[PDB]
């Protein structure tokens, strides 16, 4: 049901363990059905499963991402959480590092109803 | 007017700054004179310069209180960041720490228009 704030951590520690592996169809599944994704967030909401699915393998297509909890998830009694972490990708052909904050809130199954990012070009390192 | 990335980076910083040496009317006075505060997210949230100089003099202005940011603030294009910071305290007669990540959206004069903070007792270390 709508997650404890353990049960929040347990479910974005589970998110990111799936980004790092990029295993799409399971980080998807983690998503209900009216979810919104904002990544970053200022850009216009992704939102329907086909266009998170896409949103998704764009950025994890290569295979080659990694991404690591850079402290502990924040958790809120109303099913919400917040998360920092470091994600490691390839830009302009090279190695880079991206810092990141995601915010999520879950709905009463346990599945992402909103998700944002936050991040900008002032979080990333060539 | 309303920052930039790099001046959301600057200002959050700076509140974390004001709310480590616990100067109380600077913190109130980066805060939109009607901001709304919600902390931690999911309780009812406080309204105007008044109601937060009282939540901030309750949390502060009694036993001492250290903050300092444990990664970098992550900054949109559209006035709003998050941070990743640790709160220590003194509770009961020995020290406690307390990881929160908040989100701040500001206004096109700078101030903090709203504000999120996400933490619950699954963050606290006595």
């Amino acid at each position: 049901n709508l997650p404890t704030a353990q049960e929040v951590q347990g479910l974005m520690a589970r998110y990111i363990e799936l980004v790092d592996v990029g295993d799409i169809e399971a980080i998807v599944q983690m998503y209900a059905d009216d979810a919104t994704v904002e990544n970053p967030f200022g850009q216009p909401p992704i939102h329907g499963r086909e266009q998170i699915a896409a949103f998704y393998r764009q950025g994890l297509g290569g295979g080659k991402v990694r991404a690591c909890l850079t402290g502990p998830v924040r958790a809120s009694h109303n099913g919400c959480g917040a998360m920092p972490f470091r994600v490691e990708m390839v830009w302009n052909g090279q190695p880079c590092a991206l810092d990141v904050i995601d915010v999520m809130r879950f709905d009463e199954h346990g599945r992402i109803q909103t998700m944002q990012a936050y991040w900008s070009e002032v979080n990333l390192s060539v």
